[PDB]
């Protein structure tokens, strides 16, 4: 009697939990699995028939946006869920109630082959010898490198990069939807920047689909020293049994900090559910301190409960540790509605200037002509 829609890889941990609660409580916890973001996609239809899941995981500027939208039902806050101030503003829409419980805190990352390097790579000027260097040569095009990939048409991944260089989303730290930042002379040099290694890269890296397959496949077959990717892909790297270590991503050419957004998840209430009480009572179950610990056992996930991440600071495995320090060099991943409205002008502002058919300057404008439009 309560059904939980996630990723897959979170069937294991969702098993293990809802036997768990089982037994606590006297509740059936059954789970149906599948693409996550494409789960909230169809939220808002799935609220017109009332078939909606009674749990799933949202990324928090999705928790302000389904949220002020109407398609989320409000969440308490238990004091079992360990929340701090920063995780909840994540949750807290602009209206502003809550429409989530914290789950998890990410930032982007570095992860390395520890058998292709022995030391993690700390500039930018470091993965930029790596691409000198000549095992790292991309078969059948030249002079193209695999020794550092990042996916830089993913705007949340290329996010940190023009950060790092002045460009912001919104301004008054990401609530000013009115004064847009992706267009200032940091972000022209952070675009310019990803230019030139996207000059590095084979050309599949600008393909309009399937680039993350690509460093994905790459990473994992010993063709590339070094990644940017989240803490979410570290269950696949230990399945593919790749030697990696963790390490915060490397200073900018201009010494700055690679400032990634400050995001993460939490867990949702579609506003459709038929028992909101019943929903909550799972939710709280789902972010007391143990089910939190067992969701970093199960994911190496940094848990957003601050005693359980606790715990996760104290194994202090590599992964943990870089998620906690880049989490200091981030701005929080804006919950605006408005920033539902970024994503895909921003992508395509990348596309077209690293492939050269807009120069950087004009993309961004246009990205942000249209950007305007929406809001
Ligand atoms: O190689 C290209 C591409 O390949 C992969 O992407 C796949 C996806 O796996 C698949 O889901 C689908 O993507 C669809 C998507 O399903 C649609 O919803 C839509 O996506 C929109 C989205 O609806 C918008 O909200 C906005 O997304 C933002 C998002 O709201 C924001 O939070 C952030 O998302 C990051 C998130 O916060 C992180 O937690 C993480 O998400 C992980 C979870 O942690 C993990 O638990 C599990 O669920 O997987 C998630 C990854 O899917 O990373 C997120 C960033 O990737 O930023 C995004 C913007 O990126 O905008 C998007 C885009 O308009 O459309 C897309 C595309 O049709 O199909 C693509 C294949 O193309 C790979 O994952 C990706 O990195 C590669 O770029």
């Amino acid at each position: 009697e309560l059904t939980v829609y996630v990723d897959e890889g979170y069937k294991s941990y969702i098993e293990e939990v809802a036997k768990a609660y089982e037994k606590e409580a006297g509740v059936k916890v059954t789970l149906k699995t599948g693409d996550a973001l494409g789960g909230l996609d169809k939220l808002s239809l799935d609220n017109q028939n009332g078939n909606v899941p009674d749990v799933m995981m949202a990324p928090y500027d999705r928790v302000g946006s389904l949220g002020s939208d109407g398609q989320l039902s409000e969440v308490k806050l238990s004091d079992g869920a360990k929340t701090d101030d920063t995780t909840k503003s994540l949750v807290t829409a602009a209206n502003g109630k809550v429409y989530g419980a914290p789950a998890v805190i990410e930032s982007l990352v570095m992860y390395y082959n520890k058998d292709l390097v022995k030391d993690a790579p700390k500039t930018f000027a470091d993965l930029e010898n790596l691409a000198k260097d000549s095992k790292y040569a991309f078969a059948g095009e030249d002079g193209k490198t695999t020794a550092f990939l990042a996916d830089w048409t993913n705007f949340y991944y290329t996010y940190g990069l023009l950060a790092g260089n002045g460009a912001y989303v919104f301004g008054q730290n990401g609530k000013d939807a009115k004064d847009i930042g992706l267009a200032n002379d940091g972000s022209i040099v952070g675009i310019n920047y990803a230019k030139s290694w996207y000059e590095k890269w084979p050309k599949g890296m600008q393909d309009t689909e399937g680039a993350g397959n690509l460093i994905q496949t790459q990473f994992q077959e010993g063709k590339t020293a070094a990644i940017i990717d989240g803490p979410w892909k570290a269950q696949a790297f230990k399945d593919a049994k790749v030697n990696y270590g963790v390490a915060t991503i490397p200073t900018l050419p201009n010494g700055k900090e690679y400032a990634a957004f400050g995001g993460g998840k939490a867990w949702v209430i579609p506003q459709a559910v038929k028992n909101l009480e019943a929903s909550q009572k799972f939710v709280d179950f789902l972010v007391a301190t143990e089910q939190q610990k067992v969701l970093y056992d199960k994911t190496n996930e940094i848990p957003a409960n601050t005693e359980a991440r606790s715990y996760a600071e104290g194994k202090n495995d590599e992964l943990t540790t870089a998620v906690i320090k880049q989490f200091k060099n981030t701005q929080p991943l804006p919950n605006i509605s408005q920033m539902s409205a970024v994503w895909d002008p921003a992508k395509n502002m990348l596309f077209d200037a690293v492939s050269g058919q807009k120069d950087a300057k004009t993309a961004a404008n246009d990205a942000v002509t249209l950007i305007k439009e929406t809001l």
